[PDB]
């Protein structure tokens, strides 16, 4: 697996081994983040496995990853949902295409990414992948947004930043409608 | 270091090495939970090191531990405050004396404890033991309670049980 390196603009310049790319001096690369809702409109919240190199054991939104060479960001979203959560989804919607984030995790690992955000509905049961996800919960979005407001330091920083973007937040809200 | 096994009633009946004691089948034993506030009235919330056997990486109340044979609850608290957080504290005060619980962590490790709950104020700066704590936050109790009320899953299960105990919540709410 690899990440796609971006120059000091969002322009691709090559690729780099995933593990080797994420260090204390991570270079800009392409990634995605997705927010998954069940038919009932509940949000799927997940907890990263203790073996994740970056933010292990942290509560975060549904699914994040790294598109590979020749992969649309949307295909990447479909793929990691399958791999991490075993789950089938509706076409991912772009809800924050310009999100960009750089940050250091509790042990020094840096994520530095161009990270378009999507939302989608699940259309199958989950088959959680324990090497990726150690715990999860189906929640009402309102509650989650209330927890993020009260104790943001208890969740991944990128979950908080995306959730507090006004336009992104309105998209999340729309997905709380019950859909059969 | 050990934990103290307790029969149905809270009678000590023997001990076990501390590491060997927490398994998928953890047996009932003695413990404590403690909530610490500084002079400004802020609550210390901590995140357990990734190496802890039970609930590693989980956000929780300030300091928890296992009294040893012959040790008072108040001394255990003082001991673990010093050990985990390098902090001196005022005499621990009772806030939930009959708390008890059993729970299972994401890897299937169980805690099963008689666990009286205390509160105290810090009288020195923290000096962190990263074998025990990987992160922490000084915050307002009120916000922490909102967090616990909104997304209980984001916190340890016993933290949630304690804070939502009507009496214990009133007593913590007075440390600010
Ligand atoms: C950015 C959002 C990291 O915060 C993308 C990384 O997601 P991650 O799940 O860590 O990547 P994978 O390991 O490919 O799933
Ligand atoms: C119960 C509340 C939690 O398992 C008491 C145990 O505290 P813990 O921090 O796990 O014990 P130590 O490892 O002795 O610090
Ligand atoms: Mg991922
Ligand atoms: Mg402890
Ligand atoms: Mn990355
Ligand atoms: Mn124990």
């Amino acid at each position: 697996e690899h990440v796609i390196l971006l120059n000091a603009q969002g322009v691709p310049t090559g690729t780099l081994e995933k593990y080797a790319a994420h260090t204390a001096d991570t270079r800009l690369h392409l990634a995605f983040s997705s927010w998954l809702f069940n038919a009932k409109g509940q949000l799927l919240v997940t907890r990263r496995a203790l073996s994740k190199k970056a933010w292990p054991g942290v509560w975060t939104n549904s699914v994040c990853g790294h598109p590979q060479l020749g992969e649309s960001n949307e295909d990447a979203v479909i793929r990691r949902c399958r791999y991490e959560l075993g789950v089938e989804i509706t076409p991912p919607e772009s809800i924050y295409p310009d999100f960009r984030f750089r940050a250091t995790d509790p042990s020094g690992i840096v994520e530095n990414e161009v990270c378009p955000v999507f939302a989608a509905r699940t259309t199958s049961a989950l088959q959680i992948n324990d090497d990726e996800v150690m715990d999860y919960q189906w929640c009402d979005l309102a509650d989650v947004l209330h927890g993020i407001d009260a104790t943001p330091w208890a969740f991944s920083p990128w979950m908080v930043m995306q959730a507090t973007n006004r336009e992104a937040r309105k998209r999340l809200s729309a997905f709380t409608q019950l859909k059969l």
